[PDB]
């Protein structure tokens, strides 16, 4: 009765402490320090941690969970019967690890080589090709370069991976993979809710496509940009086209404002990544909200290792599930785009320290999205040209309306661009495990997206064999993409909330949430919940009512809604990409 499925939650508690502890150190060391020894240690630790998921799950199944009344209690149980791929026969569960860990070794230690010249990793070597030169064909060699060694390599093992991850999904009770991941959200409107609100930001998104276009005819030159066709993909500053801002200095709404170059800024005056961190926790601290424990300077990996060894370079948060030992890993560049980033991964190590009295399997954001809010919500603050300007990366950029506009733009062109890209890589994976996309169209449906959703095409045509989205981190690594979808609509919410909390007046974008002790209790009581309670509740806590919305993000951006309207009216561009079938003629 009600009194054994108490006892049993405890002692999974107890037990799941230990492992996931043991299981996250050797994880920590095969990511650190690829070699075949910590590979090796890594795929014993899996079978370790499968043994514990299996006999807990069993137990857990044996429960009848409507009968249990308390429902902290029913809820534990209805996710430790959830094996994931602990599920799969002993043969089939090998093989999986071993694909898994197969994707992720082969993407993070992929290089592109001249011949007979210099090999470039992706971090930081292509990202800043893709992210500095101004040249067609330099910009083409390292965004098929990437695509030639990354995605070709992954596309050997990923027809075995979805099979494996689909047959484990079905075992817990699911249709596929998707399903279960889907489940996390416990919401069943999510599939609509995605497509309304991706449909709300269509006249931010067109009309920053329509500009941008217009941009790139200008510089890359007629021959080159369709004014009424999709976008080459490699021209927008990013390897995935899927933030924009690096291309800032092409699309300058008013050229006679220019921002101060923030990376050289931050080099001159001597930045590091520490620094960059040191920056984070302080932002953290003045809302009130934990600084990160001393061993977190200890043991956390901020920088690229020079002991010639590979990484994996993706930035990351960890939690050692024993509420001591919180960590990053991140291969830092001394730039803007980079301390953003790692806002967004001390928001992830804030989350884990607010949570760490909840039982591990309440040790959850309210939903994944959640998780992925919270450093970008902080981040929206750091950005502003006040707070910028305060860290001297910026001149005083106050008053003038060519300066705020120019401000919106440089934040559209990450926050509005990614919204349809997010919604892509989705969707992909979706219908890739529902079976609607199988090994035979992969590619040829990857690239139908990025038409039909961010307006994109390749710009040499793709041959068999081709697998790009084996080229982006997430697909090899099998770490769920909705999230980030969620987080960027989210954390406009967040930012508007937390804004009247802190008593900000005038237009939103010119809020700074910087010291607002009751900012940070919003989202500090927000953050204890975990995965205790439907995430509404959360929602609620943080903004006052219980709906994802873009309504925030839209007010945020009306300014540049209406400069960019005017700006394409006068133009006389064409929304969107009525000429779907263009691509590049050379
Ligand atoms: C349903 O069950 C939950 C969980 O209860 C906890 O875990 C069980 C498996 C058993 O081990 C229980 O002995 C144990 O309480 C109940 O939630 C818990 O309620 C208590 C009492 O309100 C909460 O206590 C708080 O604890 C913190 C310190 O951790 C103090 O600072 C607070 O002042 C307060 O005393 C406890 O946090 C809470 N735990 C969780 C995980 O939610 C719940 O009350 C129960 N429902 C009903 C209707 O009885
Ligand atoms: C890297 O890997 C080996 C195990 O293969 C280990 O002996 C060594 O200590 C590790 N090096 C670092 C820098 O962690
Ligand atoms: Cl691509
Ligand atoms: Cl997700
Ligand atoms: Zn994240």
């Amino acid at each position: 009765d009600e009194a054994e499925a108490s006892k049993f939650v405890e002692e999974y508690d107890r037990t799941s402490q230990v492992v996931w502890n043991e299981y996250a150190e050797a994880n920590w060391n095969y990511n650190t320090n690829i070699t075949t020894e910590t590979s090796k240690i890594l795929l014993q630790k899996n079978m370790q941690i499968a043994n514990h998921t299996l006999k807990y799950g069993t137990q857990a199944r044996k429960f009848d969970v409507n009968q249990l009344q308390n429902t902290t209690i029913k809820r534990i149980i209805k996710k430790v019967q959830d094996l994931e791929r602990a599920a799969l026969p002993a043969q089939e569960l090998e093989e999986y690890n071993k694909i898994l860990l197969d994707m992720e070794t082969t993407y993070s230690v992929a290089t592109v080589c001249h011949p007979n010249g210099s090999c470039l990793q992706l971090e930081p070597d292509l990202t800043n090709v893709m992210a500095t030169s101004r040249k067609y064909e330099d910009l083409l060699w390292a965004w098929e370069g990437w695509r030639d060694k990354a995605g070709r390599a992954i596309l050997q093992f990923y027809p075995k991976y979805v099979e494996l991850i689909n047959q484990a999904a079905r075992l817990n009770g699911y249709v596929d993979a998707g399903d279960s991941w889907r489940s996390m959200y416990e919401t069943p409107s999510l599939e609509q809710d995605l497509e309304r609100l991706f449909q709300e930001l269509q006249p931010l998104y067109l009309n920053l496509h329509a500009y941008v276009r217009r941009a790139l005819h200008r510089h890359y030159g007629a021959q080159h940009i369709n004014l009424e066709g999709p976008i080459p993909a490699h021209l927008l500053g990013n390897m995935w086209a899927q933030t924009w801002s690096n291309i800032y200095d092409l699309v300058v709404p008013f050229p006679s404002a220019p921002s101060m170059d923030t990376t050289e800024a931050m080099l001159k005056q001597g930045w590091t990544p520490r620094r960059m961190f040191k920056e984070a926790d302080d932002f953290f601290t003045s809302l009130g909200l934990l600084p990160v424990p001393p061993e977190f300077w200890n043991k956390s990996m901020l920088e690229k290792p020079t002991d010639g060894r590979e990484v994996v370079c993706h930035a990351s948060a960890w939690d050692f599930y024993n509420g001591k030992d919180f960590r990053i890993k991140q291969c830092t560049t001394v730039n803007l785009e980079d301390l953003v980033v790692a806002h967004h991964e001390m928001g992830h190590i804030q989350y884990f320290m607010q949570y760490k009295d909840l039982p591990v399997a309440l040790r959850e954001g309210a939903n994944p999205g959640f998780h992925e809010a919270i450093g970008d919500v902080l981040a929206l603050s750091v950005s502003t040209p006040k707070h910028l300007h305060s860290l001297n990366l910026l001149s005083s950029e106050g008053g003038s309306d060519e300066h705020d506009i120019n401000f919106l733009m440089k934040m559209a062109l990450d926050k509005i661009a990614f919204i349809p890209f997010s919604y892509l890589v989705t969707q992909w994976r979706w219908r890739v495990f529902d079976g609607s996309i199988t090994k035979e169209n992969y590619n040829q449906e990857w690239w139908s997206l990025r038409l039909k959703y961010q307006g994109l095409c390749p710009p040499v045509p793709r041959t068999q064999g081709d697998f790009d989205p084996g080229a982006k981190f997430h697909i090899p690594s099998s770490v769920p993409y909705i999230r980030y979808f969620v987080s960027f609509i989210i954390q406009f919410q967040f930012h508007e909330a937390l804004c009247q909390a802190a008593g900000h007046t005038g237009p939103l974008h010119k809020c700074d949430i910087y010291q607002s002790k009751e900012a940070g209790q919003r989202l500090a009581t927000a953050m204890k919940l975990g995965f205790s309670r439907p995430w509404p509740e959360a929602m609620q806590l943080i903004t006052g009512q219980p709906n994802m919305s873009a309504s925030a993000m839209l007010s945020y951006f009306k300014p540049l809604l209406d400069w960019l309207r005017t700006e394409n009216e006068l133009h006389g561009e064409k929304l969107g990409w009525p000429q779907y079938n263009w691509t590049p003629n050379s």
